[PDB]
């Protein structure tokens, strides 16, 4: 049993990891190799601030599975090398809207008192809550090391095709190709959703602030997310846009929006800045297909890959076990 | 006159700025575009620690042009913006060797003394001199800034060939594709010299230390070049290895190597870790070739492209002014 996971963001490495935790004891030899053309810190996953938060329905179970999972680890000392921690903060809107499904997964969820709404002249409604953050860059790095302990080998290649990989002699292929899955098997329902962010030095920001606006659309209005080192600013989401390139208006839009939202930001040193492509699909593709060869796809996580990736991996891992059960 | 520059490393952006800096006041209009599929922080450039030093005809001159031009700007306000500063430290050898030809270009060149030579107890000899560091990341940003205020537009684009660009409307194509040059036109002299590095936190390190040993060969023994915010630990050179993926054996090699050079780094926290491809050629190809259309080649700067970039950039400008005349 010779497995090739293609892809090395959060999705591809969790999966590999899950599959190894659960299966290596049960065969005989389990050989897993990962193929990506990009490793940290050059993946979409390296540009996510990594806040846990879904969109405003197995996907709910999955996110939640990942929340209970990370949380059960936040007060361990692996947590640091994971870049895992807890953070509170605001969601802000113009109009009233219903509580989300994750109401009760996050900690201490509630509506904002008028006095807390007094500080954001521009918003009429909000939530406060405690969530948690997984920095992509460290996460990816921790995953890397845990894989490398479990003797899992990496290779840098662009895979042109699944046949490429079956002919080398994979029995099982796991496609974790994020936004790039179309290149391998066509997907009219996968589109990139271009994001941009800046990293600024603002170590007094201890809260996340996310704003929402119906005309702007999802992930397209100011947000501010404190990290371990820098505070992440962003609020760019443009469907169908494949330019891996920082752009000047986006920079401004981010800067003006973020400073307006939080004037104190005006003196924060810009540290760096980056673009990525959220794998937008109306729904994560997470499912088996036969080629003689077996394929588990697991892409189309859009703007919530960190939030969900571990229910996905545990789910990809039952698919892997359902296969062997047919052998 | 339609001008297209391929590459956003120090070479392309350099030559670009420098071409525009010289001929914007004569044509009428000079329309300049940059096409690259990779920009900061994913070029080979953002990988260099950026320390000025050639090996041990024309390139000699180009290096000293680059070094003088950086010295003329070392005490200016934009040095910080540029990521440029003075640094001294050591070159350590097993045997005596001839003085290098840039002896008089760097400042205060000298032979190490007995007391100094007692500090590296594996090395019978070397030099101390004062040099400068031009930090790879900061520099490209600075350059993108100059080019952008200047109206040079950038596009994210893997160019599949010269004609495709030719057929758009380009009069001059400037070829700055580093190690990939050979994909646009076969060049069997040009090869990868993979290096890996780590960036550590050791801000008590105020000197560079280059070691050398022909029995490992070029860039293939330990080195410690301090930067603005961290210190680069290196010593890896692999001819023909095309794996962009940090390697654990190479990690150990650099780690063990430097902590032996400089025992003090065993307590240094590891910040990050990068692989790049040095465009290794027996010389820089910087020459004209007509394909119809005009092509200036500027690529193959091995492991001293920041050391030499302004010179080559000056020479590529020149070649450009000559193309005008003919037209
Ligand atoms: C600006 C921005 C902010 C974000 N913030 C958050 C956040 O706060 N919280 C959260 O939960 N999510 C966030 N996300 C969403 C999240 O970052 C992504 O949904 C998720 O990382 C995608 O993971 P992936 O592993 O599927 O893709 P990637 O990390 O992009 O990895 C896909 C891998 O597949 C490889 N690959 C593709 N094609 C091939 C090929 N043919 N051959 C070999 N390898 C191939 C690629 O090299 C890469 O290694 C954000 C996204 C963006 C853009
Ligand atoms: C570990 C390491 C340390 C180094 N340290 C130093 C140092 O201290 N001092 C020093 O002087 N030098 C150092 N160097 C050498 C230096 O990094 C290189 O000489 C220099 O970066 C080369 O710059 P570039 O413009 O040639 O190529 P690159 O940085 O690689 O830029 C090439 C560009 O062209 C693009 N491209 C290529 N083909 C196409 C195409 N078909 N279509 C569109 N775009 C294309 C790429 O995406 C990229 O943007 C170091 C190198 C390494 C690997
Ligand atoms: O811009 C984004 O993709 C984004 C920001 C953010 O905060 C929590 C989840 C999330 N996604
Ligand atoms: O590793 C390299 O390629 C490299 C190291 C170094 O120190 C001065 C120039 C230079 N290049």
């Amino acid at each position: 049993m010779r497995v090739v996971v293609i892809g090395a963001g959060v999705i591809g490495l969790s999966t590999a990891l899950c599959i190894h935790e659960r299966y290596h004891s049960v065969l005989q030899p389990l050989d897993i190799k990962v193929y990506a053309d990009r490793f940290t810190p050059l993946t979409t996953t390296d540009v996510a601030a990594g806040l846990w938060q879904p969109y405003l329905p197995q996907e709910a179970d999955w996110s939640q599975q990942t929340f209970d999972y990370l949380l059960s680890h936040v007060h361990s000392p692996n947590a640091e090398n994971l870049g895992l921690f807890l953070i509170s903060g605001y969601n802000l809107f113009h109009e009233a809207i219903p509580d989300p499904s994750w109401k009760d997964t996050v900690l201490g969820f509630r509506k904002l008192t008028p006095r807390e709404l007094d500080m954001f002249p521009d918003y009429g409604y909000g939530w406060f809550h405690t969530s948690l953050i997984l920095e992509g860059k460290n996460y990816l790095q921790w995953l890397t090391e845990r894989l490398t302990e479990r003797g899992v080998k990496f290779f840098q290649r662009k895979v042109e095709s699944f046949e490429e990989v079956a002919r080398e002699g994979a029995d099982v292929i796991v496609n974790c190709t994020g936004v790039w899955a179309g290149a391998l098997q066509r997907d009219p329902l996968l589109q990139p959703g271009r994001g941009q962010i800046m990293k600024v030095d603002a170590p007094w920001m201890k809260h996340f602030i996310l704003t929402h606006d119906p005309e702007r659309g999802i992930y397209n209005s100011p947000y501010i997310i404190p990290g371990t080192q820098t505070v992440t600013l962003g609020g760019i989401f443009q469907l169908g846009n494949w330019s891996e390139l920082n752009n000047i208006q986006d920079h401004n839009t981010i800067w003006e929006g973020c400073c307006r939202l939080e004037p104190t930001l005006k003196n924060a040193r810009i540290i760096g800045e980056r673009t990525g492509f959220r794998p937008v699909r109306p729904q994560i593709r997470l499912e088996r297909e036969q080629l003689n060869t077996e394929v588990i796809h697991n892409y189309g996580h859009g703007g919530y890959g960190l939030t969900i990736h571990w229910g996905c991996a545990l789910e990809a891992a039952k698919l892997f076990g359902r296969i062997l059960e047919e052998k």
